[PDB]
């Protein structure tokens, strides 16, 4: 059986504009030369985002009306580059004429007759702006560049966009306004236009008033033009027009393209223009959202609740003793970012995993998206999420519930329940509750949905599926057979999946009196439109399931008899307790806020950390797959090398080495670490030296010198394929040291930027920044890594050893000699040679407004390069100028920007929106100050540091921040600022907390790792090393008297702080009251804590396994 593909059906063509619609006018793709004009396609449920609203004002009542697409109830006449919607709202007739003509110009005339005394009309157009695959790939991310421009011309309120991220090499353009009337209101974001209100009413927010008329530059670009109030008796017509240039280089001044605009105006097509059947939903009502739960129904539900988090007294989310968080339905309603999580099922901790399962849910009834077997992108069965307020609700597994005469889809719940085994959704009805759960099967690559009314009644479904079998829907055609009950769904050969994994298959067990169609039985006449829309019907049923499989290499087995998500649940959180050893914060008294935070967030930071690494892709990230280099060996190494996971953690080097590129011999940016052939060869300067900095952390911790020696291939630069000439990982390391060696400034040691740094919006704008250009951090990281390294490969190599201990020694000179002045250590130096030299982002740089840069100031004490003095010094400029209430700050002030244009650094500069790295707060940031901290035993400030980007009751801790979803990560934290030249102006609101901020996006980052390597390695103070223990803890008073359940070397032991200024020593550690022996750990800045024999502290552990840790901060 093969699943045919959807092709929008109406096409209008004109020049080099391409624009498709649905049967029933629905936007698909609109198309100008390489240009992607809107930002969603349309699907044959919901229609599109974009519309044209009717409203009409009386004195007891406000109507709107959509004019266009399928929800207007429209009809349509269609020629070669026309369309015309016809129809009746209330007594006024309308005309919509849509026309398309050659100059990259559209028409949207607008014709009314009939009478009523107060009417407007709403545009309303979602925007892309980016070439095809951009749209695609992250609609959020290529929001965030399109700067808009607002002006008023003839006819009120023009939008003038410019995409400030380059499409090919392209810069694209839009204008949008109106003609014979005038637009007096305007909006630019969705947030703006539907509200966070539409996640439950499914009605966009505006329509009961006027638009704000601001700028938000966020994530949903999306235009809306509000026209003046007129009345109607006759007829009225007017248009509203969009304009789109392909390249559009300069900024953005004025309204421009004023005559062609009057020319395309004059355009019209002189075919004829012939009616089209439109299919048209039959019993299909608005979505069903959830009542909201009362304190009674709450308490039934969840009677035993932890850290209670509520707003004028709402309970908005909490957490339990089963390690479930739970949103209220409130949330939801006031965060601007959706609840959500991904499923993944369990895998051998120690190997780097292949084929694992994962799937994607939220709250919004979004039940299970990018269901996919190993490759996040490819190997797919459900398409993805995609925007933020549900507005096109058709991804991935979507559930109707017939209400009285109509099918409804699910969408709000009252509660949602999140473990790491899985989501349920609970929604009330009239008298019933039912019960949707999505969970992970414990050892089989499964998922699992099931439906329950708690009463027992018996409702009618359809369980819709928007297919993929392949990365994206609508591509191509899907293999399906159907044996019974079982469904099996397998790519056709054009799919890219097909030439890697052959074998790939899907199955899915169905319940056995369903029917099986596309959308077809949506529609009144039975028409299919997107035939790979797959729909289950489920008749008079009380409950039911479907259970998903997947197989990236055929390996088929069996469907089990029940799927009980309980037993799951149950092996889950052994598995998760496994995989941070056991973690446990006690105390006798009450524990302290923070300790019952680190127990309650530490299994979800768990979980992130573990997607990051073996199923890469996060919720607004959906697109990721492979591993990033420097990520891989941040989050994941860290994760695993704080809590043992040795063996895997040589893996993922020997993976990792493998993946070293032939010829220039660093590594790509970015690569796949299964069968698919793809990496991002072009790096930035930084990258080389994480994996050489990994290598060397693994070998201190294990002693594991082995690993060098291994025989280990390379890949090709281009192919991204084995080059079938292994070397030994320590000849890899070699080769890599040499491109650091050409890094050198000449007559010096200081190391070029090359592609970049750490911060990837810091590329550099041209060549010579890419040549002259020296990063304070990356500098210091080079002698990080060189020291670790030469530490590592003494015992093997004493020669090489000897040559990276050098280096290190002429890197840190020339960091002393060149990058700090007045105590203050500069962001970039700027040398075309010894005569030439400037300093960027440091005091002397008296032209710019930025003065400080926070990263070479952490890096500088983590790495105890920087003299106590210095690092002394480093944390006063910290407090001063970079510290704020939601964590320290990236710089002083926010980079340039002039319309989107860059000068120094690309997308820093050219990101319209405030959010991710340009917030400034980037949280993976604020945790290496966390290290950095550490390192210096300042327990009050690491504590407080590690509070201030905690989720749980954050909003508590840190007064300006707006709630976001408390379990899981968010990536950065960025005030409310609707634009950059806001931002610029009023950004000291941040130092002092006079704005709110809100949290950036969730989930996949270095973060959830490298914070649990913070807790448990660096504050609570548990170390690993080659048969040793590390003893070092850097604690605050509060923590007196707390235990730490933690299993070292295997073996489950007890640590009980205490913490006491007035000790002759810095730290003693007792068992059953006999002292411990070892030696004193090094550290520049503070005395050290112990380092004990693991013989030593095992045979301790069996006679008395509760361990007493003295020590005075
Ligand atoms: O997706 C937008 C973000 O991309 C980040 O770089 C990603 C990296 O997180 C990921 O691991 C690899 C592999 O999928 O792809 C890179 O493009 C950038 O750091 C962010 O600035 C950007 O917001
Ligand atoms: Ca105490």
């Amino acid at each position: 059986g093969i699943l045919k593909t959807l092709s929008a059906p109406i096409i209008l063509e004109n020049s080099n504009s391409t624009f498709t619609f649905l049967p029933g006018g629905d936007n698909f793709e609109w198309i100008h030369e390489s240009i992607m004009i809107n930002a969603f396609q349309g699907n044959t449920l919901d229609g599109s985002t974009n519309n044209l609203y009717l409203r009409i004002y009386k004195d007891n009542s406000l109507a709107f009306y959509p004019l266009i697409g399928m929800n207007s109830k429209s009809t349509i006449k269609s020629g070669t580059s026309t369309l015309i919607f016809e129809g009746t709202a209330e007594d006024i007739s309308y005309t919509v004429t849509f026309r398309l003509t050659p100059y990259g110009i559209w028409f949207w005339d607008i014709s009314l007759s009939g009478n009523c005394n107060k009417a407007d009309i709403i545009y309303s157009q979602d925007i892309g702006v980016g070439t095809k695959g951009s749209v695609n790939s992250n609609e959020l991310y290529l929001a965030q560049y399109l700067g808009h421009s607002i002006f008023q011309g003839d006819y009120g309120y023009v939008i003038c966009s410019r995409q400030n991220m380059a499409q090919g090499d392209l810069f694209p353009y839009l204008q949008q306004g109106s003609l014979g009337i005038r637009s007096i209101a305007y909006s630019t974001d969705g947030t703006q236009f539907f509200g966070l209100s539409y996640k439950k009413t499914n009605i966009p927010e505006a329509l009961y008033g006027d638009l704000p008329s601001k700028n938000k530059q966020y994530e949903l670009a999306h235009t809306a033009l509000q026209t003046e109030a007129f009345s109607l008796s006759g007829t009225k017509q007017f248009s509203f027009y969009g304009i789109c240039k392909t390249n559009h280089p300069e900024v953005i001044r004025e309204i421009e393209y004023i005559q062609e605009l009057e020319k395309a105006y004059a355009y019209h097509e002189s075919g004829e223009i012939l009616p089209v059947n439109v299919p048209t939903l039959q019993n299909i009502g608005a979505p069903y959202a959830s009542s909201r739960w009362d304190a009674k129904q709450v308490e039934h539900y969840f009677p035993k609740r932890l850290l209670e988090e509520k707003e004028e007294e709402a309970l908005l989310s909490f957490f339990t003793p089963e390690k479930s968080h739970v949103v209220l339905q409130d949330k939801e309603l006031t965060t601007e970012r959706p609840h959500g999580h991904i499923l993944m099922t369990n895998f051998d901790v120690t190997k780097v995993p292949q084929g694992v399962v994962s799937s994607t849910n939220y709250m919004y009834g979004a039940f299970n998206c990018q269901f996919v077997v190993g490759n996040t992108t490819y190997n797919k069965l459900l398409s993805n999420h995609r925007g933020l307020l549900n507005i096109q609700k058709d991804s991935g597994q979507r559930i109707f519930i017939k209400i009285g005469d109509c099918y409804r889809q699910l969408t709000l719940p009252a509660a949602y329940e999140m473990n790491v085994a899985g989501s349920t959704w609970y929604y009330q009805l009239d008298e019933d509750v039912l019960i949707i759960t999505s969970f992970a099967m414990y050892n089989r690559p499964e998922i699992v949905l099931k439906v329950q009314s708690l009463g027992h009644k018996k409702y009618d479904f359809i369980v819709t599926h928007q297919l993929t079998v392949g990365p994206n829907e609508y591509e191509n055609e899907i293999k399906l057979t159907r044996e019974g009950n079982i469904l099996q769904l397998s790519p056709t050969d054009p799919v890219v999946t097909n030439h890697f994994y052959p074998e790939l298959s899907f199955r899915m067990r169905i319940p056995e009196d369903c029917t099986l169609s596309d959308d077809s039985i949506f529609f009144h006449n039975n028409t299919t439109i997107n035939p790979s829309l797959l729909s289950i019907e489920i008749l008079q049923k009380s409950s039911f399931d479907i259970v998903m499989q997947g197989f990236d290499t055929g390996n088929v087995i069996p469907f089990l008899d029940q799927y009980d998500y309980k037993e799951q649940l149950e092996a889950y959180r052994i598995y998760y307790d496994q995989l941070v050893c056991n973690f446990k914060l006690s105390a006798p008294d009450k524990i302290p806020l923070s300790a019952e935070k680190l127990n309650a967030i530490i299994h979800w930071y768990a979980h992130d950390a573990l997607i990051h690494f073996a199923s890469p892709h996060g919720l607004e990230q959906s697109g990721g797959a492979a591993w990033g280099t420097r990520d891989v060996c941040q989050g994941p190494i860290e994760f695993f090398l704080t809590t043992g996971h040795f063996d895997l953690v040589r893996h993922i080097l020997i993976t990792l080495y493998s993946h070293q590129i032939e010829g220039g011999f660093e590594w790509p940016q970015w690569f796949m670490f299964d069968h698919y052939p793809i990496h991002q060869e072009d790096c930035h300067g930084d990258v080389v030296f994480w994996p050489l900095k990994a290598i060397s952390d693994y070998i201190q911790a294990t002693g594991d010198t082995s690993i060098l020696n291994e025989l280990v291939d390379y890949r090709t630069a281009k192919d991204a394929l084995p080059t079938n000439q292994p070397e030994t990982i320590l000849i890899h390391i070699k080769r890599a040291v040499t491109t650091i060696k050409n890094r050198y400034l000449s007559g010096t040691a200081l190391i070029s930027y090359a592609g970049g740094d750490w911060d990837d919006t810091l590329q550099p704008a041209n060549s010579e920044l890419k040549e002259n250009l020296v990063s304070a951090w990356t500098q210091a990281l080079a002698e990080q890594t060189l020291e670790l390294l030469c530490s590592a490969i003494k015992g093997i190599d004493h020669d090489f050893s000897k040559e990276l201990s050098h280096m290190a020694n002429d890197i840190r000179t020339s960091f002393y000699q060149y990058l700090i002045k007045d105590g203050v250590i500069a962001g970039f130096l700027y040398r075309e040679s010894e005569e030439h030299m400037k300093y960027m982002l440091h005091p002397d740089d008296t032209e710019s407004s930025i003065h400080y840069r926070l990263l070479p100031l952490t890096r500088s004490i983590i790495a105890q390069l920087a003299d106590f003095k210095l690092a002394t010094r480093n944390l006063e400029i910290i407090d001063e100028h970079l510290a704020c209430p939601d964590g320290v700050r990236l710089m002083d002030h926010p980079a340039s920007y002039s319309g989107g244009i860059s000068k120094i650094f690309l997308r820093a500069e050219q990101a319209a929106n405030v959010g991710r790295e340009i917030s400034l707060q980037y949280v993976h940031a604020h945790i290496r100050y966390i290290e950095a901290l550490a390192t210096m035993g300042l327990s009050k400030k690491a504590w407080d540091a590690l509070m201030r980007i905690n989720p749980i009751l954050l909003t508590d801790y840190v007064p300006n921040a707006l709630t976001r979803q408390s379990n899981v990560y968010f990536s950065s934290s960025e005030g409310c600022f609707d634009d950059r030249y806001e931002y610029a102006k009023n950004f000291d609101k941040l130092r002092t907390g006079d704005i709110n901020v809100k949290g950036g996006w969730r989930l996949y980052s270095s973060g959830p790792g490298i914070y649990i390597r913070r807790i448990i390695a660096d504050l609570l103070g548990i170390r690993f090393g080659h048969n040793v223990i590390h003893i070092d803890p850097v604690v605050t008073k509060e923590l007196d008297g707390v235990t730490l359940q933690f299993t070292c070397f295997g073996k489950t032991v007890f640590f009980t702080y205490h913490v006491d200024d007035t000790m002759d020593k810095h730290i003693c550690v007792k068992s059953n009251n006999n002292i411990l022996p070892g030696d004193n750990l090094n550290n520049i800045y503070r005395d050290g804590g112990i380092q004990i024999a693991k013989d030593v502290f095992l045979s301790a552990a069996m006679s008395d396994n509760n361990f007493h840790i003295y020590v005075k901060n």
